[PDB]
This record gives C-alpha cells, structure tokens and sequence, in this order.
C-alpha cells in the first residue's frame, strides 16, 4: 500500500498505548487506595 | 484489505484506552477528594 | 462500508477519552492546588 | 455515513485532548515541584 | 480535500499530546525519584 | 502525497506517545510501590 504502511504503524503503536495505559489505571487505583 | 484490517485494529485499541482512562480519570478524582 | 465503520469507532472512542482526559486535567489541577 | 465526517470528529477530538494533554503536565509538574 | 484537512489536523494535534505526554512523563520520574 | 505526509506524521507522533506512556506507567508504578508503607 506504502498508505498501508503509515496506518499499520499507527495501529501497532495504539495497541501499545492501550497497554501502558491499562498499567497505568492499575498503578493508580492502588494509589488512591493508599491515599485512603 | 490492508487498510480495513489496520484501521479496524485502531478502532479497538482506542476503545481499550477509552476504557483504561475512564478508569484513570476515576482513580485521581478519588485521589483529590482524599487530598481534602 | 468496513472503513467507514471502523472510522466511525475511533471517532466515537476519541471522543470518550477527550472527556475522561479532561476529568484528569480537572483532578489533577485540584491536586496540585491541595499540595500548596 | 461519511469518512470525512468521523475524520473530521476524531480531529476535533485530538484537539480537546491535546488541551486536557497540557493542563495535565502543568499540574502534575507543579505537583512535582511541591514533592521536592 | 476534506479528509486531507482533518487528517492534518489530526497531525497536528497529536504532536501536541506527544509534546505534552512527554512533559508528564518527566514530571511523574521527578515525582517517584523523590518518594524514593 | 498529502494525506500519505499527514498519516506518516500521525504515526510518528503516536509512536513518541507510546513511549512516554510507557515510561508514565513505570513511574507511576513506582509511586505505587513507595506508598506501601
């Protein structure tokens, strides 16, 4: 496609970010938890 | 093809961050209000 | 069509992660007014 | 029904994120600060 | 030319949040290198 | 030629957010582990 290749990049590094974004929710909901 | 299958895999990693920052969003409101 | 579908969630998504990213702002913010 | 009309969303979107985005860095650097 | 206007747009917007995100991410570092 | 520059910018842009969302969920991570005093 080499259009292709730009968006297939696009999805990868969303899937990424939906990862580390998961982690995130976590890291802080346990942190709010401490905070009483 | 391609471009269907890459833009579908965005729709749902966006969807999973929606989700994942919904949860965040949460999480520090809870924090705010313990902080007062 | 599938493009337009898909085109269609992504638009819906990003629109749910601009409120909850603004929820943060907003939590955020009252943090840091409580942490002087 | 159009791709031009989700695109177009998903720009405006982008945009209010990008807003949240800064508010967020400003106050969690002021958070920081306070931290020491 | 419709797509392409909110396409760039969407570009622009996004450098933004990348801009922005990195500030954050700097800004939580400081935060966890002081909580020790 | 116009839209392949803005998607290719889209990428580029997307791939730096991944990163420092990476690198928030390591330190908020962290912060996490401190506050279980």
């Amino acid at each position: 496609g080499e259009i292709a290749q730009a968006t297939k990049e696009i999805a990868q590094a969303t899937k990424e970010i939906a990862k580390a974004t998961k982690e995130i929710a976590w890291a802080t909901k346990e942190i709010a938890q401490a905070t009483k």
